[PDB]
Order: structure tokens, then C-alpha cells, then sequence
């Protein structure tokens, strides 16, 4: 049996891209007759452990290791030496800036934001101005879903008055949200970048009282995720991990196998 360990940015599961993602795996696992563990640090930036985690992963001797990686620079300080220890790289959700995985399974974030950023241009169409909570600043993902953001907002991309980072930590979302609409009384689109940010924006939206005033639109989870939201970008973090399982499988029969591979999103708009 062939030994896969994968590595999430966090095992959250009130997380509910997390939590998929596991069953994706878990699935593609029972499905191919694959030995697979977890291992994930407690929070989603702790890349410091999660490099502690992945030399472990190494010393463990598996066929494959699946990383989502805590920091698009960083994490290849311990990711540099899964190859050379044999084993198979899988990146699924969040790359490196370093070109060492094997396979690549994500979504196009870069698109993701763009959509998003294309709502918001057209709620902004007359007036308003945008605060944004984001998660890791370092991160991948949250890179590309804001570089995204910008494109889709074109000339409109100056609108953007804020940019706060909770961290993927639902009290930060919600102190970054509450001190934004504070700060900018003319914010009348909220924009969450993961399904953290949104949901602490849109709970402190709500205690602000301002749901008819100020409208929130994100990237989030899964089909899975609720309204006074007005648009949500929704991945496929099943088949994310499903995919990352299945094709690590090609890799060890040394068969072809792209070296990405886009795990598809939707818009879903309130009209």
C-alpha cells in the first residue's frame, strides 16, 4: 500500500473548505486503498510549525506528501527537501513561489477575485467605497484573491479604502470589519476574501446594523454555505483533495500527468 501524509494549512472543520478537502482525500484514500494521515498545525499562519510538521512528515518515510503551504516564500524552507528524500510533492490549495511541486491542484484565485472584483465594480457603479478583510497576507491564496480583486475592479480599483488581514481568525475579521466601518463611514460594499473574513464581517455588519446599508460579497468555501451576502465565489475543495489523492497516484506510476490542474469555482449572485 502506498503511503501519502497530507498537509492542510489548518485540520479547522468549523472550517468547512478544511473540512471538505479532508473528505475529498479521505475519499479519493478508501476509493484507491491508500494509507493516508493528517497533520496541520493549530492556525492557518503558523508556517513555522507547519515546516516543523513537514520535516516530521519526511522522517515518517511516506510515498507522497500533499502540503498546502502556509507561505508562498517560507514554507519551502523545509518543503526544499521532500524531493531529495524521495518523495512526491503534491501542492493543493496554496503554491510556493519556488517551483518544486510535482502537481499543482487549486483553484484559479486570480479569476476567483477577478469575478468577485467585477460584482463589486458594478455595486460601486454610482457610489460607495469597498473595505476589504483578507486572511494571511502571505499566503498564496490570499495573494492571488486580491491581486484578482484589483483587476476585476479596473479604474474603480482606487475605491478600495482598506485592506485589513485578519489571519483566518474569525474575532479578527469581525474587530477589522467593525473598525473599517468605523473609520469609513462611505464603505458600502464589504469584501471577504475567505469564508473567516466573510463570516466575521457579516456578523459584525449585522451587530453594526447596517445590513441595508452596507453589502458584503466573497470567496468562500463550498456549496455548501446563507444570505445578506450578495455575491459569493465558491470553490471545490472536495475535488481539490480528491485530485491532489488520485493523480499523486500517476506520479508513482510514473505516468503523465499535467503539472496543473484548476479545481474550477462559481459565482453565485442574490438578485
Amino acid at each position: 500500500q502506498y503511503y501519502m501524509i497530507c498537509i492542510p494549512k489548518v485540520l479547522d472543520d468549523s472550517s468547512d473548505f478544511w473540512s471538505v478537502l479532508v473528505e475529498g482525500a479521505q475519499m479519493a484514500a478508501k476509493e484507491y486503498e491508500i494509507k493516508l494521515e493528517f497533520m496541520a498545525p493549530e492556525k492557518e499562519e503558523d508556517y513555522l510549525v507547519q515546516n516543523e510538521l513537514i520535516e516530521e512528515a519526511i522522517k515518517r518515510k511516506p510515498d507522497v506528501i500533499l502540503l498546502a503551504a502556509a507561505d508562498y516564500e517560507k514554507t519551502y524552507d523545509a518543503a526544499k527537501e521532500i524531493k531529495d528524500a524521495g518523495i512526491k510533492l503534491i501542492v493543493i490549495d496554496s503554491g510556493m513561489k519556488q517551483d518544486i511541486a510535482d502537481i499543482t491542484v487549486a483553484t484559479d484565485n486570480i479569476q476567483a477575485g477577478i469575478r468577485i472584483g467585477a460584482v463589486t465594480k458594478n455595486l460601486v457603479r454610482k457610489s460607495g467605497k469597498i473595505g476589504v478583510i483578507s486572511f494571511v497576507k502571505n499566503s498564496k491564496t490570499a495573494m492571488d484573491r486580491e491581486e484578482g480583486l484589483k483587476i476585476g475592479l479596473s479604474d474603480d480599483s482606487n475605491k478600495i479604502e482598506a485592506i485589513y488581514y485578519c489571519d483566518s481568525n474569525y474575532d479578527k475579521a469581525y474587530d477589522g470589519t467593525v473598525e473599517l466601518l468605523t473609520k469609513y463611514p462611505d464603505i458600502s460594499v464589504m469584501v471577504g476574501l475567505n469564508q473567516y473574513s466573510a463570516t466575521g464581517a457579516a456578523r459584525a455588519i449585522k451587530d453594526m446594523s447596517l445590513e441595508a446599508k452596507v453589502k458584503l460579497v466573497c470567496i468562500d468555501s463550498s456549496m455548501e454555505q446563507e444570505g445578506i451576502f450578495e455575491a459569493m465565489v465558491v470553490q471545490k475543495p472536495f475535488n481539490i483533495g480528491y485530485l491532489g489523492v488520485e493523480k499523486a497516484l500517476k506520479l508513482l506510476k510514473k505516468e503523465y500527468v499535467p503539472k496543473q490542474l484548476d479545481s474550477g469555482c462559481a459565482l453565485i449572485t442574490k438578485d
